[PDB]
């Protein structure tokens, strides 16, 4: 009885974290890419202002 | 009279040729630096040109 009830409470905590990992693997990697593309892009924006005057 | 004359003749050629390299040294290396920042201007502009699509 107590073994079965506890396996089931432990099951609820594994399940819920399996949903947390699934969104964490999406959002941490999506934010990473978007931060990198965003910060690369500004360096060209600012760059070209100056280097087109240098052209 | 041979030695002295033709040494004056040899001295003039040295004079001509040093006089060419003083003007020449500055231009060629300026040209080299021209071609350096040219390729940079050309690289930031290709990357600046699609910046709107990325944004």
């Amino acid at each position: 009885r107590t073994a079965r009830a506890g396996y089931r409470g432990r099951a609820l905590d594994y399940a819920l974290q399996i949903n947390v990992i699934e969104d964490k693997r999406k959002f941490d990697i999506m934010e990473f890419v978007l931060r990198l593309v965003e910060a690369q892009a500004t360096h060209f924006q600012q760059g070209h202002e100056e280097l087109s005057r240098l052209s």
